[PDB]
């Protein structure tokens, strides 16, 4: 398993504009477009981002262009971030993974708001960082995805993604 397929797995992949889990127009594999109330606005971001009037479709190999983008992207700001690049320094190989995949989804610095879990993650407290991202709107919100997040922090293992 990789960062590619683990965030396959919690994003789905759609062709069409869609709503993501907060009412937020988005598409492919996760891509959020705007926070904007509106379609015109959604289908002009995707226009943009693609290069091309797609009205509001793409194909595949262009979810896939936007999904490399956005994980080189969430790497990329993980390194250049103060507060979160230690605590991916000191990590192993699956826990950067579940890193990324909280970047991916709530932004860095959504992310370095979680102060208690990363200072625990970086003491290599696992249950300890698994109780205290659990105290979260983001675990309320999307119960399921943060589990397994949570499960892969706390292990070291995809098991909750096999
Ligand atoms: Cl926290
Ligand atoms: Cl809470
Ligand atoms: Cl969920």
């Amino acid at each position: 398993m990789n960062i590619f397929e683990m965030l396959r797995i919690d994003e789905g992949l759609r062709l069409k504009i869609y709503k993501d889990t907060e009412g937020y127009y988005t598409i492919g594999i996760g891509h959020l477009l705007t926070k904007s109330p509106s379609l015109n606005a959604a289908k002009s971001e995707l226009d943009k981002a693609i290069g091309r009037n797609c009205n509001g479709v793409i194909t595949k190999d262009e979810a896939e262009k936007l999904f490399n983008q956005d994980v080189d992207a969430a790497v990329r700001g993980i390194l250049r971030n103060a507060k979160l690049k230690p605590v991916y320094d000191s990590l192993d190989a699956v826990r950067r993974c579940a890193l990324i995949n909280m970047v991916f989804q709530m932004g860095e610095t959504g992310v370095a708001g979680f102060t208690n879990s990363l200072r625990m993650l970086q003491q290599k407290r696992w249950d300890a960082a698994a109780a205290a991202a659990a105290k979260s709107r983001w675990y309320n919100q999307t119960p399921n995805r943060a589990k397994r997040v949570i499960t892969t922090f706390r292990t070291g293992t995809w098991d909750a993604y096999k």
